[PDB]
DNA sequence: CCGACCGCGCATCAGC
DNA sequence: GCTGATGCGC
DNA sequence: GTCGG
């Protein structure tokens, strides 16, 4: 929390470049910079000090000088009192209004929620799910909520083939204390890359419990919704839940994919060139000395693909980067 | 100077 | 009605 | 906006 008032600042300035401007790559500068700033472990005293880190460059380093010296960006300031841009990017956060919806939006004067309640014949359904939730969807989980939640997803997974294979991944998978959705990955025997309606059965049965209230997007493989947990208390804030169904000979590498860490798992590709080999959500191998990928391998374990690459077991549990 | 910067499933929209 | 494109989430 | 060829 050393710069968190310069990390404040260009993450504000990364949102309104993905979603006023609509400049992904800008955004994505802003995002990288603001992600090693706020791991430098010193309290940044001018834009020199920072422009020697990866991924600030001058515009930045004059933008934290300007920080430094008066507290503020006038670009920033100005941005924050214009209506329009205030507005589009504020309605994004309605899940289902990117960037595009957002603008076409505050050209016919709807520019807050009360006026996306005043106008749901202009929302499709993913987005009038976003609205009623919109509060409910910025709450994180709780460690314990998950858990709950877990054993339920389990519960009735198997409860509809045991021969089923479902994994809970993402930051709750690494341990951590809070997760912001929950993303679950199943798998079947009858179904590997060279081959019926796993996914469906698997959404029904946990509608059956009233599971999952909501639907944003159904598949084959994939699945975006919401569920909720039951309760003479307070009942909890509406859950993101995704399902995704994977075939088995890539299971393994898509829950090594999709547990990570993020900041660990391209780690791995910086090391994927020292033995040499191609790790992606599915597939994996060694390469050629001067080109084409092989046919890839068999995995029945999770680190069956670290031996592949040179590396012991790593549990899930006890490490980040 | 000058292009690269992640790419994949699903819903929904142009454009036939 | 079909298909390729674009928007969105992540 | 930053990096790298
Ligand atoms: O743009 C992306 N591209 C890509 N190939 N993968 C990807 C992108 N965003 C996220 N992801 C991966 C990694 C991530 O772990 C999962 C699912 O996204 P989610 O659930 O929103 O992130 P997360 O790691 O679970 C979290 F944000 F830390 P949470 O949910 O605990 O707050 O897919
Ligand atoms: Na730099
Ligand atoms: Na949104």
């Amino acid at each position: 929390t050393l710069n968190g008032g310069i990390t404040d600042m260009l993450t504000e300035l990364a949102n309104f470049e993905k979603n006023v401007s609509q400049a992904i790559h800008k955004y994505n500068a802003y995002r990288k910079a603001a992600s090693v700033i706020a791991k430098y472990p010193h309290k940044i005293k001018s834009g020199a000090e920072a422009k020697k880190l990866p991924g600030v460059g001058t515009k930045i380093a004059e933008k934290i000088d300007e920080f430094l010296a008066t507290g503020k960006l006038r670009k920033l300031e100005k941005i924050r009192q214009d209506d329009t841009s205030s507005s589009i990017n504020f309605l994004t956060r309605v899940s289902g209004i990117g960037p595009s919806a957002a603008r076409k939006f505050v050209d016919e004067g709807i520019k807050t929620l009360e006026d996306l309640r005043k106008n749901e014949d202009k929302l499709n359904h993913h987005q009038r799910i976003g609205l009623k939730y919109f509060g409910d969807f910025e709450k994180r989980i709780p460690r314990e909520e998950m858990l709950q939640m877990q054993d339920i997803v389990l519960n009735e997974v198997k409860k509809v083939d045991s021969e089923y294979i479902a994994t809970v991944c993402g930051s709750f998978r690494r341990g951590a204390e809070s997760s912001g959705d929950m993303d679950v990955l199943l798998t079947h025997p009858s179904f590997t890359s060279e081959s019926p309606k796993l996914l469906h059965q698997v959404v029904e049965q946990l509608q059956k419990v009233h599971f999952i209230t909501d639907t944003l997007s159904k598949g084959e493989t994939k699945f975006m919704g919401v569920c909720q947990l039951p309760s003479d208390e307070k009942e909890y804030p509406h859950r993101r839940i995704d399902i995704r169904l994977i075939p088995k000979d890539q299971y393994y590498c898509g829950v090594l994919y999709f547990t990570g860490s993020d900041i660990f798992n391209k780690n791995m590709r910086a090391h994927a060139l020292e033995m040499g080999f191609t790790i992606n959500e599915y597939t994996i191998r060694p390469l050629g000395v001067t080109g084409v990928a092989g046919e890839p391998l068999p995995v029945d374990s999770e680190k069956d693909i670290f031996d592949y690459i040179q590396w012991k077991y790593r549990e899930p549990k006890d490490r980040s980067e």
